[PDB]
C-alpha cells in the first residue's frame, strides 16, 4: 500500500497542496516561538540578563494588553493550523475507504492499464495490430475487475464518489468558517490597511503591548508575520473552496443527468473501423452500472487515446451479458 | 525474519501508527526537558547566573503549587507514554506467535502467490493459459501447506485471530482508561476551554506556580504542549478504541456464523466457465476448516482478480480429499 | 503528472527565470532580517547589551524618520516580492489548464515524437526508410489525437494559446506598475545618483535615521540592499515586459492573418521527392483547424528537421476526411 | 565467518536485543554523566563560576548522604550493565564453539539448503520433477555431512545444544540476582510508588542530598533515570528468564523422551505418495542418531514445506547404511 | 535546451572564464563585508564592546577622509562587478538568438556528427567502408538541414557570427572603459608602487582613514584586497580585450574576402582518391552559400580528419541542385 | 597484498580484537585528557577562570600526593597500551614472514580452493560429476604448489607454525605479566572492593588528592575510569593468554606425535567408492611431509566437505612420486 496505493485528479491535489502549506507555516510558527525568540520586553530600569529571559516567557504566557498613543491569539493558530491540516487530509482516506467499501478496485487498475500502456506504446511490431493488443491482455482484466464488482455491494460507486465530493466541499467551507472565527471580514482590514492605518489607529494586531508585572513595553515580534499570513490565507482559502465547490456541483449534475454523460463513451466509439456488430444500447446495458465511471476515470487520468483504444476494444469482447 | 518475516489489514497499521506518534511525542518531550529548559524560575532579589541554574532543578523535582490571582505530571507522562506504546506494539507480537504456534505458515505463502502474481501478471504469452498457470504452480503450494498443517494443531486459526483481535480491543480500551487516570473527562475541559477559562480560573494546568525554597514565582514553559496534546490525544485514542471495536464484533460475527462466511468463495466459484465436476459442498468439506481464512486473507490482502484466480484454480485440483 | 507533465518556448522560460530571481531575493531578504541583524542603533549615554537588543526591534517596528544635516517599507517589500513571484508563475499554471480544457495534449504528444526521434535518430538500418519509419509508428499517433480532438472542444486551440500569452503580456505589465507603486520613475533616481547624490542631499532612500522613544540614531544597514536592487529590478521588468508584449503581437498578427501562416508547412511540403497525390488544399483542408498549431509546436520545440519529417508522412496517410 | 558464520531460533534472538538494550543504557549513561551534567550543588553564599565546577566533581565522587523534611551506586550501574550485556552475549559464542567441537557444521548445511530452496522456489520447469529436484542436489550434501560428523565426535548433538540452554537459563537468572544484589524486590518499590510516596517520606532513591565539605545541597539530575529504568529492567528480565526456563524444560522433555521427538519426521514422511520400500524403522536406524537434531533445525529455521521436502527425499536416498 | 543546447570556439571561453572570475571575485567581496568584518574603529577614550559595533556601520555607511602624516568606492565595486559579469555572459546568449533566428541549427548538427563519430571510430568492421559510412549517415543530415535553412532567413549566416563577434569585442572595450572610470591609469599606479611609494605618500587607495562623529581614526581592513585586484583585473581585462579585437578582425577579414576563405575545403577536396566527376567550382556553387561556415565550424570544433572525411563525402552526394 | 594477502583460525582473531579494544581503550583516554579536561582543582581563597587553567596543567605534570580523612601513572598506561597493542600485532607478521621464508604459499591456495568451492558449488551440471570436477582444477594447483615447495625451505612448515604458535603464547604471558608490573594481584584489590573498602580507607588509586604549590586539593576525574578498566583488563588478558598456552599445547602434542595426527586424512579416505589403487601409507609417502599441514589448514578454514572432497580427489592423481 505504502509503496503504490498510498500514491491526479484536475484540482483534488489541491488538498495535498493545502495540507503542505498549512503544515509548513504551523511547523514553521513552532520552530519560530520555540528556537527563537518570539517576544522581548523592557523594563525601564535596569536588567541583569536574567531578568528578561524569565519576563520574557512570563508575559508570553500571562496575557498582554494594547493602548494606542489580556488579548492575544498567540496560543491558538499554531496548533489550529495543524488541525485544519489533518482535517485537510481527512477526505482523501475517506474516498480510498469508500473505494474499498465498495467492492471493485480502481487504483491497480488504472496502475496495470497505465503499465500495459507505458510498456508497448513504443513497440513497432506490436503497433500496427493495437486494437488486437488492447481488446488482448489489458481489456480482460478491466472486464474480470467490473464482473466480480457487479457480484459485491457495487452498483452505485459514482454515488459514493459524489458524496465524497460534497464532503470535500463541506469540509473547505467549515475550514474557512473556522478561519473567519478566530480574528474584519478581510477586505476590511485590507481597506484599514490600504488606505493607510497599519496598526497605530485601528488598533487591532499590536506589535508594541503593555505587560502587568506586580510599564514593561514588551514587543510581539512574531506577530508581524502573522498578519502578513492571514491576508494571504483568507483569499487562497476561499479561492479552493470555491473551486472545490464548482467541482461537486458539475459531479452532480453529472450523477443526475446520465444523459450526456455517456457523451463521452459514445464519441470513442465513432473511431474504429469497424462497427461490427454491437448496438451501442446494448454495450451501455452491460457496462452502464459501474464501467461508465471507471472508463471515465481511465480517460481523466491516462489521458484520451489510450482510453478511447481501451473502450473501443471493449466493446469487441462484450458478450458476458450481451 | 527481519527482512520479510518482520514486515496490510485495514485498520490494523493503527497500531503502527499509535506506536509511531507515542514514540514521537514521548522522545521529544524527553529531549526538551533535557536539552532545552523545561522550567524558569525568578527569585526578585537577584541572581548571579548560577542561582536559576540550580534553582531551575530544584524546583523541578520538587513539588510545586498554584494559586490564582505541590502537584505536577511531569515525573510520569513521558514514560507512560512509551509504555503505552510498547503495549501497543505487543498485541502484533501476540498474533505472530499465534500463527507460529498454529502449525501453518500464512505470511510465506502471501508473499509466494504474491511474487507469483507480480512476475507473471505482465507476461503476454502466459495470459491465455492464466488458469492454467495458476493452477500449476502456486496452487500446489497453497495445498501442500494445507496439508502439512492439518496434522498439527491447526483446526481453528480462525479462532486464534479472533483472539487477537479481542486482546487488540481489549489493550485498546484498557490504553485509553490507563490515560484517563493521569489527570476532567475531556468535553469537561473543552468546555472550560471553549468558554474561555484557559487557566487563571479553572486552576488544572497551571503555567505560572510558586514554589518552596528555604515567593520563587517559576513558569512551565513545556506544560504549554501537554494540554494542547492532551486534547488531541484523547480523541484519537477513543477513535482507535471504537474501530477497533468494530474490526472485533466483524470478526466474532464472521466465526460464529460460517454460513454467510463463505459468501466471498461462492461467489468467486461462479465466473470461470468450467463448472465440471466438483459439487460446491466436498470442495468446502475438504478446505471448510482452515482454507477458508487463508482464501479470506489472500482476498483481503492481493486483492480480488488474483485471489478469484487461485481460488478458482483450487477446486480443479481438489482431490487430496474429495 | 509531476515526472512528466510538470516539466521550452522561446522567451517563455523568462517567467520561470523570474519566479528564480524574485524568490531568491525574498527569501534571502527574510534571511537577513531574521537571522542577522538588519537594523542599529546608539543612545548616545550607555547601553547594558540589553538596551540595543530591545532598542532595535523597538525601532524596527515602530516607525522611523530622518532629517538630513515615519517613513518605512521595510514591511511590505520582502513580501509583495513573493506575492509578485507567485503572479509570474500563475500564467504557465493557466496555459495548462486551457490545454487541458481545450481536449487535446500537446504535451504527451510532443514527448512521444522526441523519444520516437531520439531513439531511432541512430539506427543505420533504419534511416534510408526513414519517411516510412516516421509515416510508421508515430504519424499514426498524431493523427489519432487530432481526430479525438476534433470532437471535443478543440477547434480554436490557438485562441485559448493567444489568450494565455494576451493574459502573461497584461501580467508582466501589472507587475511593473505594482513595482512602481512602492516607492522616482528610476532615471530620475539614477540622473540624482549619477551626477553625485547618492542620499545626503536627495533625501528618500535614508541609511542614518533618527528614532522616537519615550536622539537614538539608528541606521539601517539593510537599506544599502534595497536601492542596489530597485536599480536593476526596474530594467528587468521592463525588458521582461517589452519581450513579452513582442511576442503577444507576434502571436495576435499569427492568429489573425491564417494566409502567411501556413509558410512553414508550404515550406516543408516541397522538399520530399514524392509529391503523389494529395494536393496542397486538401491536406490544409483536412489539418487547418488544429493541427496547423500543433506541427507549429512541433517545429518551435523539437527542432526543424524532425518537424518536416513528421509533417511530410503525416500527407501521406491524409485520408480520414480526404 | 564474519561474513555468514558470526550472523534465528524463536526467542534466543532475546539475548540479542537484551545485549542491544543493555549496552544502549550503559553508554548512554556514560555519555550522559561524562558530556551532559549528572549532579548540581549550591553553595548558599556565593559562587565564582568555578567553585561549583569543583564542587560538582568534588561532591560526585566524594559520598554523600540524605535527610527527609554517604550512600550511591553511581559508580557500578553504568559498568555492571555492560558486565552483564558481555554475559548475555556470551552463551551465543558458547553454542557456536561447542557446534565447532562436535564435528559438524549445521550452519553452513542450513545456509545451502536455504540457498537451494531461495534460487530454484521460482523455477517452473524445475517444478514439477521438485521431488527429484530435493534427492538430486542438496541432500547428497546433507548426507555427506552426516556421514563425515557421525565418525568425529558426533554421536549426541542434541545434548550439546541441551547444555547450551541449560547454561543459557542459568544465565539469565543469574543475571537477574545480580540486578536484585544492586539496590525493595520490585513491587514493594511499586506499591510504596504506587500509592503516593515518591521519595520525599520513603527515602531510598534520593534526589536532593545533603554533602561534606569543609549545607551543600546538591541535586543528582540523572538519578531521576535510575528509578525510571529499574522498575521496567526488573519486569523485562524476569520476563526473559522465564521464557528462557520454558525453552530449557521444553528441550529436556525432547531429549529425554526421544518416542514423541520424531513426531515432526513420521509426520512428514507420510505426506508423499511413494512409500516405496524403506520401512519408518530403518530410516531412523540410519539416522536416528543426529540427523533428527539437524532436520528439526532446518524445519525450525527454513520453514516446514522446504523442510518436509528435504526429508522425504533424503529417504529415497538413505542407503549407506541400510 | 538545459541538457545539451545550453552547452567550444578557441578564446570564447574566454568569456565564460571572464564570468566566472568576476561572479567569484564579487560573491567573496559581499561575502567579506557581510560575514565578516570590513572596518574597524578605535575612539581613544573608552568602549563598551557595543559602542564599536555601531561606529563600524556608521563609519562604513558614512562617508570617511584621509590625511597624510568623505571619499570611498566601497559602495559599487562589489556590485558593478556582478553587472559586469552579466554584461560579459550577454554576447553568448545573443549568439545562440542570432543563430536561432538563422532558421539553421548548427549546434544539433554538431553534436549529431560528433556523436556518430564518436560511436563508429572504432569498429573495425565499419572502419575500411569507412567513406561510404559517412556519405551514408550523418552526411544525409547535414543536407538536410542545409535544404531546410536554405529557403528560410538563412543565407548570411557568417554575417551574423561576424556581428556578434564585433558585439563582443566592443563589450570588451566597453567593459575594460567602465573599469577606468571607477578609480592612475595602471602602470601610473605601478610605477608610484614599485619606485616604493605606497599609500603613506601617494595618498590614494588609503588604509587608515579618520571619521567625523558628533578622532576616530578607522582602518580599513577590506581596502587592502582592492588594490591587490585592480592590478591583476587591469591586465586581464586588456588581454581579453585584445584577443577579442584580433579574433574580430580575423573574423572580418574572412568575410570580406571569400577567396581565400575555401582554402580548407579546397584542400580537404584533394585528399580522396575518387576525384569521379563533381568540378571544385559547383560544389561550392551548391553549398558555398550557408555551407561553407558550417564545415568551417565542423572543423574548428570536431577536429580535422572527421571534417574532411564529412565534407569528402558530401560531394559524392551533392546532387540536390548540381 | 593490502587487498588479499593482508585480510580464519579457531581463536587467533583474539589477536586481532586485542589490537582493537587495546587501541580503542589508549587513543580514548588520550582523547580524554587530551579534549575534555582530565583533572580540576581548587585553591580555597579566589580564582580568575586563569588560575585554575593553569594549575591544572601545574598539578597534572607536577607530582600529587594524597591522605585520608608524589604518586601517579597518568604518565604511563595511555602509552603502555599502544605499545602493548603493537607487540599484540607483532606475531601475526612473524608468521606471516615465516610462511614467506617457509617458499611455500598457503594463504593463496586457500583462496584459491575457496573461490573455486564457492562458485561451483550451486552449479547443477557441475555437481554429480563433483569429484571430477576437484580432482580436475583445484587438485592440480596443490600439487604443483607442494612440488615447487618440496625443493626449496620447505620441509618442516608446521614447525614454524609450532614456533609461531609458541611466540605468541610467549608473547601474551608477557603481557600480562607487564601489567602486573604497572600498579594488588587481582582479587586482592576486588576483595578489599567487594568488601566496601572503595579508596577512602585502601587509600591505592586516590580521587581526591592534595598538591604542592609554593592545600590545592585537586580532584581527578579520568581517574575513575582506570580501576573501572584495570578490573576487567586483568581478567580479560588472563583469559587470552590462557586460551593461547592451550592452543600451543595442542599443536605442540600434534607436531611430536605424528601418529594420530593423519587422523582426519584417514578418515576422509573412507568415504569416497572408489578405493580403487593406491594404499594409504604410500599417499602418505608422498605426502606425509608438508601436505599434511595444508590439509589440515584447508579443514580448519574451508570446512570439512569440500576439503573431504579434495583429500578424496588428490589420492586419484598421487602419481608424481609414487
Amino acid at each position: 500500500s505504502r509503496v503504490f496505493v498510498q500514491p491526479d485528479l484536475a484540482d483534488r491535489l489541491n488538498s495535498r497542496v493545502t495540507v503542505v502549506i498549512l503544515a509548513v507555516s504551523s511547523a514553521l510558527l513552532l520552530s519560530s516561538h520555540f528556537i527563537g525568540d518570539p517576544i522581548t520586553c523592557w523594563t525601564p530600569a535596569q536588567f541583569n540578563a536574567q531578568w528578561v529571559n524569565f519576563v520574557n516567557q512570563y508575559c508570553f504566557v500571562h496575557g498582554t494588553y494594547f493602548v494606542p498613543l489580556s488579548i492575544q491569539y498567540y496560543q491558538w493558530v499554531p496548533y489550529v493550523f495543524a488541525l485544519q491540516a489533518f482535517l485537510f487530509y481527512i477526505p482523501r482516506f475517506i474516498w480510498k475507504a469508500m473505494i474499498a467499501y465498495s467492492g471493485y478496485d480502481l487504483a491497480a487498475a488504472v496502475k496495470y492499464v497505465d503499465r500495459f500502456w507505458s510498456e508497448n506504446r513504443d513497440k513497432d511490431d506490436k503497433f500496427k495490430t493495437r486494437l488486437a493488443a488492447f481488446e488482448g491482455r489489458p481489456s480482460v482484466y478491466i472486464w474480470d475487475g467490473i464482473r466480480l464488482a457487479r457480484k459485491k455491494r457495487s452498483r452505485n460507486m459514482a454515488l459514493f464518489y459524489t458524496l465524497s465530493t460534497v464532503w470535500q466541499a463541506v469540509n473547505a467551507w467549515i475550514q474557512f468558517y473556522i478561519l473567519t472565527q478566530l480574528l474584519l471580514w478581510g477586505p476590511s482590514i485590507l481597506g484599514d490597511l490600504l488606505q493607510g492605518n497599519d496598526w497605530q489607529t485601528t488598533g487591532h494586531f499590536p506589535r508594541i503591548v503593555h505587560c502587568d508585572f506586580n510599564t514593561v513595553l514588551c514587543v510581539l515580534t512574531l506577530n508581524i508575520y502573522y498578519e502578513k499570513l492571514f491576508i494571504f490565507l483568507w483569499f487562497w482559502l476561499v479561492f479552493v473552496a470555491v473551486v472545490s465547490t464548482v467541482n461537486c456541483f458539475k459531479w452532480i449534475y453529472y450523477l443526475c443527468n446520465k444523459t450526456k454523460a455517456q457523451k463521452t463513451i459514445k464519441n470513442y466509439l465513432s473511431t474504429a473501423p469497424i462497427k461490427s456488430t454491437i448496438s451501442d444500447d446494448q454495450f451501455f446495458s452491460a457496462l452502464g452500472e459501474d464501467g461508465l465511471f471507471i472508463m471515465d476515470q481511465m480517460a481523466l487520468n491516462l489521458g484520451d487515446i489510450p482510453a478511447s483504444y481501451l473502450t473501443i476494444s471493449m466493446r469487441n469482447i462484450c458478450q458476458d451479458f450481451i
